């Protein structure tokens, strides 16, 4: 039998980067410009270390109680839209400082898939994520490139976390 899991994560970025798309991708698998829309549900199952993984994906008073209980997140920007990329360092405060604590985020260059109108080059999110000791993922909700990557690197981190935990609290 496989460990259990539960986690809350939150997709963080600016408006039309993506959010809701990458998250139908995760958990409906399909992409529609005329899909219509406070959390989606996944189960995911790690095969390498036999863990299964309960998600609740929220997605923006309020945002307290959006960021509450949060243990991971996803933290997007639009390849083809600087302002949205400028905007991610701003995404990360407010979540730190809501949660008045620092959660795993994995870095999510998304729409790469519009090579013609891309702005943003690969190494400057490489850099920003490399000196935050985050991961960096580039995804294409529309394609399904790396997106079931990105949700799953950010569970392993969360377990690899609660395991952290599990030790401080067993000495
Ligand atoms: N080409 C392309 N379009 C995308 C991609 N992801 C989202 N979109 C489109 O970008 C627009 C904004 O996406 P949406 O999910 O509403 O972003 P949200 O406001 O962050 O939730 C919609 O028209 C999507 O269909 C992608 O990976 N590639």
């Amino acid at each position: 039998m496989p460990a259990e899991y539960r986690y809350k994560i939150v997709m963080l970025g600016d408006g039309a980067v993506g959010k809701t798309a990458m998250t139908t991708r995760f958990t409906q698998n399909f992409f529609d410009t005329d899909y219509k829309r406070d959390f989606a549900v996944k189960r995911l199952q790690l095969d390498d270390i036999n863990a299964h993984v309960t998600l609740q994906i929220w997605d923006l008073s309020v945002r307290q109680g959006f960021y509450r209980g949060a243990r991971g997140g996803l933290l997007l920007y639009d390849v083809t839209r600087r302002r949205t990329f400028i905007n991610i360092e701003n995404w990360k405060e407010e979540a730190f400082r809501s949660l008045q604590k620092e959660i795993p985020l994995v870095v999510v260059a998304n729409k790469v898939d519009l090579k013609d109108s891309r702005v943003v080059a690969t190494e400057e999110g490489e850099e920003y994520a490399k000196n935050n000791s985050f991961m960096y993922v580039e995804s294409s909700a529309l394609t399904g490139e790396n997106v079931e990557e990105a949700y799953a690197n950010l569970c392993r981190i969360m377990i690899e976390e609660s395991k952290d935990i599990s030790e401080m609290t067993s000495t």
